[PDB]
């Protein structure tokens, strides 16, 4: 099975497809449609 976003700056959502390498999300600028981020400090982080 393939299916992740490989990305920290790829398209993703809250409740979809998070990033491949155990990698958070935090949205785009109108607040739906997220993005990745590579580790946010206090809840997120790198592989997690």
């Amino acid at each position: 099975e393939d299916n992740c976003i490989a990305e920290d700056y790829g398209k993703c959502t809250w409740g979809g497809t998070k990033c491949c390498r155990g990698r958070p999300c935090r949205c785009s600028m109108i607040g739906t449609n997220c993005e990745c981020t590579p580790r946010l400090i206090m809840e997120g982080l790198s592989f997690a």
